Protein backbone atom coordinates (compact mmCIF):
# COMPACT_ATOMS: atom_id res chain seq x y z
CA UNK A 1 0.00 0.00 0.00
CA UNK A 2 2.87 2.29 0.77
CA UNK A 3 4.45 1.63 -2.36
CA UNK A 4 1.71 2.34 -3.82
CA UNK A 5 0.85 5.68 -2.74
CA UNK A 6 4.21 6.78 -3.75
CA UNK A 7 3.16 5.88 -7.31
CA UNK A 8 0.16 7.78 -7.46
CA UNK A 9 2.02 11.04 -5.64
CA UNK A 10 4.34 10.75 -8.48
CA UNK A 11 1.69 11.12 -11.14
CA UNK A 12 0.26 13.77 -9.60
CA UNK A 13 3.45 15.52 -9.22
CA UNK A 14 4.04 14.60 -12.95
CA UNK A 15 0.71 15.54 -14.43
CA UNK A 16 1.35 18.88 -12.26
CA UNK A 17 4.53 19.25 -14.11
CA UNK A 18 1.94 18.72 -17.64
CA UNK A 19 -0.79 21.27 -16.07
CA UNK A 20 1.82 24.06 -15.56
CA UNK A 21 3.25 23.18 -19.57
CA UNK A 22 -0.40 23.73 -20.56
CA UNK A 23 -1.02 26.98 -18.38
CA UNK A 24 2.53 29.00 -19.99
CA UNK A 25 1.39 27.63 -23.47
CA UNK A 26 -1.89 29.18 -22.83
CA UNK A 27 -0.10 32.34 -21.57
CA UNK A 28 2.04 32.76 -24.33
CA UNK A 29 -0.69 32.50 -27.01
CA UNK A 30 -2.68 35.18 -25.12
CA UNK A 31 0.70 37.44 -24.94
CA UNK A 32 0.58 37.14 -28.65
CA UNK A 33 -2.67 39.07 -28.94
CA UNK A 34 -2.08 41.70 -26.74
CA UNK A 35 -1.60 42.53 -23.45
CA UNK A 36 -2.74 40.13 -20.35
CA UNK A 37 -4.06 42.34 -18.27
CA UNK A 38 -7.50 41.14 -18.71
CA UNK A 39 -6.18 37.63 -17.34
CA UNK A 40 -4.85 38.72 -13.52
CA UNK A 41 -7.36 36.91 -11.86
CA UNK A 42 -7.10 33.98 -13.87
CA UNK A 43 -3.17 34.48 -12.91
CA UNK A 44 -4.43 35.17 -9.74
CA UNK A 45 -6.60 31.79 -9.10
CA UNK A 46 -3.93 29.67 -11.20
CA UNK A 47 -1.08 30.76 -8.81
CA UNK A 48 -3.48 30.02 -6.14
CA UNK A 49 -4.49 26.22 -6.94
CA UNK A 50 -0.95 25.94 -7.87
CA UNK A 51 0.13 26.78 -4.11
CA UNK A 52 -2.29 23.84 -2.51
CA UNK A 53 -1.16 21.66 -4.79
CA UNK A 54 2.41 22.21 -3.69
CA UNK A 55 1.17 22.47 -0.13
CA UNK A 56 -0.39 18.95 -0.59
CA UNK A 57 2.58 17.37 -2.29
CA UNK A 58 4.55 18.57 0.59
CA UNK A 59 2.39 17.13 2.77
CA UNK A 60 2.36 13.82 1.09
CA UNK A 61 5.87 13.85 1.13
CA UNK B 1 -2.79 5.41 4.87
CA UNK B 2 -6.06 6.75 5.65
CA UNK B 3 -4.28 10.35 5.88
CA UNK B 4 -2.22 10.07 3.12
CA UNK B 5 -5.24 8.86 0.65
CA UNK B 6 -7.37 11.83 1.70
CA UNK B 7 -4.54 14.17 1.23
CA UNK B 8 -3.83 12.71 -2.69
CA UNK B 9 -7.61 12.78 -3.02
CA UNK B 10 -7.37 16.65 -2.37
CA UNK B 11 -4.21 17.05 -4.86
CA UNK B 12 -6.82 15.42 -7.44
CA UNK B 13 -9.69 18.19 -6.58
CA UNK B 14 -6.97 20.87 -7.10
CA UNK B 15 -5.36 19.84 -9.83
CA UNK B 16 -9.12 19.34 -11.31
CA UNK B 17 -9.91 22.94 -10.34
CA UNK B 18 -6.49 24.05 -12.46
CA UNK B 19 -7.49 21.94 -15.27
CA UNK B 20 -10.91 23.73 -15.56
CA UNK B 21 -8.98 26.84 -15.38
CA UNK B 22 -6.64 26.17 -17.89
CA UNK B 23 -9.86 24.71 -20.32
CA UNK B 24 -11.72 27.91 -19.79
CA UNK B 25 -9.04 30.14 -21.16
CA UNK B 26 -8.48 27.81 -24.36
CA UNK B 27 -12.41 28.51 -24.70
CA UNK B 28 -11.57 32.13 -24.51
CA UNK B 29 -8.76 32.09 -26.99
CA UNK B 30 -11.12 30.13 -29.30
CA UNK B 31 -14.37 32.23 -29.16
CA UNK B 32 -11.87 35.55 -29.47
CA UNK B 33 -11.02 33.69 -33.51
CA UNK B 34 -14.29 33.14 -33.89
CA UNK B 35 -17.61 30.64 -33.03
CA UNK B 36 -16.73 27.56 -31.51
CA UNK B 37 -18.87 25.62 -33.23
CA UNK B 38 -16.17 23.60 -34.72
CA UNK B 39 -14.85 22.60 -30.86
CA UNK B 40 -18.77 20.81 -29.87
CA UNK B 41 -17.12 17.33 -29.93
CA UNK B 42 -13.90 18.79 -28.05
CA UNK B 43 -16.62 20.11 -25.79
CA UNK B 44 -18.37 17.33 -25.02
CA UNK B 45 -15.49 15.11 -24.41
CA UNK B 46 -14.22 17.69 -22.18
CA UNK B 47 -17.69 17.50 -20.13
CA UNK B 48 -17.48 13.14 -20.42
CA UNK B 49 -14.69 13.07 -18.86
CA UNK B 50 -15.40 15.85 -16.15
CA UNK B 51 -17.86 14.08 -15.67
CA UNK B 52 -16.14 11.10 -15.04
CA UNK B 53 -13.86 12.74 -12.57
CA UNK B 54 -16.38 14.29 -10.94
CA UNK B 55 -18.06 10.91 -10.17
CA UNK B 56 -14.78 9.84 -8.82
CA UNK B 57 -14.27 11.84 -6.54
CA UNK B 58 -17.89 11.74 -4.76
CA UNK B 59 -17.11 8.51 -5.05
CA UNK B 60 -13.86 8.63 -3.11
CA UNK B 61 -15.58 10.61 -0.44
CA UNK C 1 -7.41 0.76 1.26
CA UNK C 2 -7.29 -1.16 -1.90
CA UNK C 3 -10.74 -0.40 -3.40
CA UNK C 4 -9.71 3.19 -2.63
CA UNK C 5 -6.43 3.28 -4.19
CA UNK C 6 -8.03 1.72 -7.17
CA UNK C 7 -10.33 4.94 -7.30
CA UNK C 8 -7.49 7.29 -7.33
CA UNK C 9 -5.37 5.77 -10.04
CA UNK C 10 -9.22 6.03 -12.16
CA UNK C 11 -9.10 10.07 -11.55
CA UNK C 12 -5.57 10.14 -12.33
CA UNK C 13 -6.26 8.47 -15.62
CA UNK C 14 -9.27 10.62 -16.48
CA UNK C 15 -7.38 14.00 -15.35
CA UNK C 16 -4.62 12.76 -17.88
CA UNK C 17 -7.45 12.24 -20.56
CA UNK C 18 -8.47 15.79 -19.50
CA UNK C 19 -4.98 17.17 -20.06
CA UNK C 20 -4.55 15.95 -23.31
CA UNK C 21 -7.45 16.91 -25.10
CA UNK C 22 -6.03 20.79 -23.32
CA UNK C 23 -2.90 20.13 -24.92
CA UNK C 24 -4.95 18.91 -28.13
CA UNK C 25 -6.89 22.27 -27.70
CA UNK C 26 -3.57 24.58 -27.82
CA UNK C 27 -1.93 22.77 -30.50
CA UNK C 28 -4.81 23.65 -32.98
CA UNK C 29 -4.82 27.39 -31.86
CA UNK C 30 -1.04 27.57 -32.14
CA UNK C 31 -1.27 25.57 -35.73
CA UNK C 32 -3.93 28.73 -36.65
CA UNK C 33 -1.79 31.19 -36.26
CA UNK C 34 1.24 29.59 -38.35
CA UNK C 35 3.93 26.89 -38.56
CA UNK C 36 4.41 25.25 -34.82
CA UNK C 37 8.16 24.77 -35.04
CA UNK C 38 8.92 27.54 -32.30
CA UNK C 39 7.17 24.82 -29.92
CA UNK C 40 9.46 21.84 -30.99
CA UNK C 41 10.75 21.72 -27.35
CA UNK C 42 7.66 22.56 -25.52
CA UNK C 43 6.31 19.39 -27.55
CA UNK C 44 9.22 17.50 -26.62
CA UNK C 45 8.43 18.34 -22.59
CA UNK C 46 4.94 17.59 -22.69
CA UNK C 47 5.69 13.93 -24.63
CA UNK C 48 8.49 13.08 -21.98
CA UNK C 49 6.15 14.32 -18.89
CA UNK C 50 3.29 12.07 -20.41
CA UNK C 51 5.53 9.07 -20.99
CA UNK C 52 6.26 9.46 -17.16
CA UNK C 53 2.62 9.13 -16.38
CA UNK C 54 2.06 6.62 -18.97
CA UNK C 55 4.87 4.66 -17.08
CA UNK C 56 3.37 5.29 -13.36
CA UNK C 57 -0.17 4.11 -14.49
CA UNK C 58 1.22 0.93 -15.86
CA UNK C 59 3.25 0.32 -12.72
CA UNK C 60 0.14 1.50 -10.62
CA UNK C 61 -1.77 -1.15 -12.45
Amino acid sequence: IVQQQNNLLRAIEAQQHLLQLTVWGIKQLQAASGGRGGWMEWDREINNYTSLIHSLIEESQ
